[PDB]
């Protein structure tokens, strides 16, 4: 899948959905995720308890309330079991195989922050670059990064990748 990284708010993004790590229970708590209940409206909330519970790996889709995208793509890392490294490569997988079945073309993630949680950070960047190597190429990934400095360092890792010199 073709991949840009960004220093942004992905409450701002403009396109097909966005991804939210979470816990199995989908309830949605502090940061980011709080901004995308708050821009979105409750009605994001309403849907994740309409589905209740899902398994540690595995990712739920639900609309995007007042948000300027169509679907929040919900991938459980954690709560039920803890979050490790197998757990975001599977939770990463989920979510994209899940824009797959939706037949999206644009879809972003807010890159590292949160799906790092007490591992190693460089460690996430890989199973996640991978996981979103193998997707399909009529998805283009978007990674918003909290920080410029961020975004440019997922940005050279890309580039670095591309070669190694």
């Amino acid at each position: 899948a073709r991949i840009r990284d960004v220093q942004g708010d992905i409450t701002e993004f403009q396109g097909d959905a966005i991804v939210n790590a979470a816990n199995n229970y989908l309830k949605l708590g502090a940061g980011v995720a709080g901004a995308i209940l708050r821009k979105g409206g409750p009605s994001i909330q309403e849907e994740c308890d309409r589905i209740g519970k899902i398994r540690v790996g595995e990712a739920a889709v639900t609309g995007a309330g007042n948000l300027p995208v169509r679907y929040v793509i919900h991938a459980a890392v954690l709560g039920d079991e803890p979050a490790s490294l197998e757990t975001v490569r599977k939770a990463t997988k989920s979510a994209l195989e899940k824009a797959v079945e939706l037949g999206l073309k644009t879809v972003a993630f807010t890159a590292l922050g949160a799906w790092v949680g007490g591992l190693p950070a460089e460690a996430v960047f890989r199973v996640m670059f991978e996981e979103i190597k193998k997707a399909p190429d009529t998805l283009e990934v978007t990674g918003v990064h909290g920080t410029e400095k961020s975004a440019e360092a997922g940005r050279r890792a890309t580039l670095e990748h591309h070669h190694h010199h």
